[PDB]
């Protein structure tokens, strides 16, 4: 099957943020775990918006991952509104111009982010 | 072996889930034993505790201040160093704050652990 990923970020006035999104895009695309990998933004009218990434992708299922720490306003309101998806917390399985689309949970709670905190001190790799 | 502390510095939210995420990271690292002390603080919209207050509560040689942020944005390059009286800009920053050694570390954004966290929002292992 063809499985898609869209990474949805906040963006920033400073360039580093977009550059970080492109870094994960490239790392994940070159791994081959998904057939298609794109980035999108969910704040400040930043482009691409999630709908623009999704419309370009020809996949049987597309996962949208919020690159955000918590269930806040951007994740529970801005992102769902942008997709026409339900507001609030939790994973959301939906259809979007006849494609299957699942918004995932924010990364914040993951043990890998605990480890990223540790590794900001330990600098392993 | 030196007395090492960690201050995790976050953005916060008008909703509750950010504070609980911060608390969960603090609690995980406290129980792991990796550091002598772990505290949380905030670097947006006058949120509390601020980094200066977390540090003043700490009994350590060195304190590593870790930005819980994706990038070197306005919060990382302006708010966080202003709240510490450190100069603005990119990069790691090491100095002293009222007599204790403080290292502002890099934000977590570029870590391979963030790439894997992205993968695990999909794969949901653990």
């Amino acid at each position: 099957m063809r499985r898609g990923l869209v990474i949805v970020g906040h963006g920033s006035q400073l360039n580093h943020y977009r550059e970080v999104m492109e870094l994960h895009r490239k790392r994940i695309e070159e791994s081959g775990a998904f057939d298609e990998v794109k980035i999108a933004f969910a704040a400040r009218k930043r482009r691409p918006m999630p709908d623009e990434a999704i419309r370009e992708m020809n996949c049987d299922i597309i996962y949208v991952v919020p690159l955000f720490i918590s269930y806040g306003l951007h994740v529970t309101e801005d992102l769902p509104d942008l997709l026409g998806f339900p507001r609030g917390r939790g994973i959301k399985e939906g259809e979007f111009e006849g494609k299957k689309v699942v918004i995932c949970e924010p990364i914040g709670e993951d043990y890998f982010v605990t480890y990223a905190i540790l590794n900001s001190v330990f600098r392993i790799g």
